[PDB]
């Protein structure tokens, strides 16, 4: 034991969780500057005693090198893209086909309805709690590597807030750029002769593709996580909303404005709520993603992967 | 000009004539001991005068040598599967899904309904009306080179029966083995201390991933287009059913029970009428195959990749 490993330890544990209830829980018990205090200790710390310097640390987020190109990564698990629906009775539709394909339809039909986040969809893979691996979505069979990138989010912990954290876990979600982070951008890009984005998801998009680390911890994105990959070593929740509210409780970021509702008739209500916020959440969202809550039922109903809108094949019993 | 050149050339027109009428319109105008008289007239004259030999010629079908393994193909255009229905119900919903989503429905809303064949799905391109490629669909992105086995089965032309092809023209089919083929092969099988096939999907999947096309050859395959993929110098038909009588009009076999229904109801009996076929048939089906008939139509409804059939993202208008 010396001092200093303690010293080190200590202001790593005290910085990570001022970043869950600054990040995560939007409910800091600390200012901005004590948290900094704290923050540029730990770095000099680090600095004058290299020897204790550990890669997950929370002064480590910036790799100090550019990389020379992408790596490609072919997702262990598929990552799915979702079907769309314009209307209620197109919505209707959609439920009303499930309602009749499964097995048993239970009273009521929960579900998990979030904001539609218009940004890059990402799989970050933590081993034995430490993130190790963040890629694409790509096609939804392989990805490219954005591991140092995905390191500059600050709402992103390089290391799960549990003391037993699964062998292996993969958190699928998306990449944003908030409306005021996208408007800072733009006015400095602007004042320093540099290219404005269009929008959140062009920026979000050109920021996750820059191959110095350095200018995408610049880039004020964030991670919301809306479901999980690959996970070995724990026994995951049987509802997707648990699902959410368990990787919260170990750190990582989750949308508040998610919720429950039972049959079309709610989710409808959820939507027509969601779309007169619109206005208010400071993001930019593009519609709902309803998802049926009962896990068991979405391992029973399944995916679908290259198929026509235009045909279908009508099975015989 | 030679005698011989003559011969040739008036020998493989009519053996190619005689192969439409025999496969395609399963209405031969000679006994098959004529049309053999005339093949191996053919290849004798070929073998007298190898000069003239032809990579299309319809004696060239087998590659006298087994290949090492098999090459990867990246489709061009992707290669889709289906969705399914399991019901009148799931299928009815399909269809109330298709109305709201269409900008414009027409009255009547016309189907192209095809029995669904239960083999491979291929893919075989055809430049300046010749065969030049086969693919496996494989994952709808890659699939594997098989033209060597294709080109032994004995309804697939090696040249389209038209004195103006396309400069590219690819066909999509389901290649299968029918009962009194697959009944054969597991009585030979038997006989000769071989292996026998569970079903008929198994028997064509293992002939078609078989490496000497000399075994191919000896497996009683079959092929039936259900689409065009790849079309380039040509005005193809703005309906799926004009499509599929136009490939058998330039020499492609397709399935004779196809038919045109509007609406849902007149579907359900096309679904019954197929249901109660099944026993007469003389191949296996799985289903039926229920298309959108107008092609604009079905470019407007898309396709869908990687998508989970328990979640559906409501876009804002
Ligand atoms: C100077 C400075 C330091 C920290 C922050 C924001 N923040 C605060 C905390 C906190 N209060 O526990 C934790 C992490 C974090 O990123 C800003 C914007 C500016
Ligand atoms: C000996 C022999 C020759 C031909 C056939 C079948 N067949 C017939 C014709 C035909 N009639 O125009 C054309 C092609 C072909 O494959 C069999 C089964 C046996
Ligand atoms: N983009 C977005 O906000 N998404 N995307 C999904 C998704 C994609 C596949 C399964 O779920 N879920 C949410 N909230
Ligand atoms: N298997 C079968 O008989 N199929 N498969 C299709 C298909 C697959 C994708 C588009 O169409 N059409 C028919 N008749």
């Amino acid at each position: 034991m010396t001092n200093i490993q303690t010293q080190l330890d200590n202001l790593r544990k005290t910085l990570r969780q001022y970043e869950y209830e600054y990040h995560v829980l939007d409910n800091p018990s600390v200012p901005d500057s004590e948290y900094d205090r704290l923050f540029h200790q730990l770095k000099a710390l680090e600095l004058e005693h290299p020897e204790f310097l550990t890669s997950d640390s929370p002064t480590q987020r910036v790799g100090a090198k550019p990389l020379s190109g992408f790596s490609q990564i072919r997702h262990e698990i598929p990552m799915l893209s979702l079907d769309n629906a314009f209307s209620d009775a197109e919505f209707n539709a959609f439920v009303k086909r499930i309602e009749d394909r499964l097995i048993l339809l239970p009273k009521p039909l929960t579900f998990c309805c979030e904001p539609k986040l218009d940004g890059l969809a990402v799989s970050i893979l933590y081993v034995n709690g430490e993130l190790t691996q963040a890629a694409t979505r790509g096609d939804g069979t392989t990805g490219e590597d954005i591991t140092a990138n995905i390191r500059t989010i600050r709402n992103v912990p390089l290391q799960l807030l549990t003391d037993n954290p699964p062998a292996r876990l993969e958190v699928r979600g998306e990449v944003f750029m908030p409306h005021a982070g996208f408007e800072r951008l733009n006015k400095y890009a602007l004042e320093h002769n540099e290219k404005t984005f269009a929008n959140p998801r062009n920026a979000a998009a050109g920021s996750l593709r820059q191959l110095d680390p350095n200018i995408t911890s610049k880039r004020p994105l964030v991670l919301n996580a809306y479901g999980i990959g690959i996970a070995e070593g724990v026994d995951l929740p049987t509802t997707h909303y648990a699902r959410l509210q368990w990787l919260k409780s170990i750190g990582i970021p989750v949308n508040p404005e998610i919720r429950l509702c039972n049959g079309a008739d709610e989710v409808l209500g959820f939507y027509r709520d969601i779309q007169n916020k619109r206005s208010s959440l400071g993001y930019d969202i593009d519609g709902t993603v309803l998802k049926i809550n009962d896990i068991a039922l979405q391992n029973e109903l399944g995916f679908i992967s290259k198929a026509p809108r235009w045909a279908i094949a009508y099975k015989f019993p």
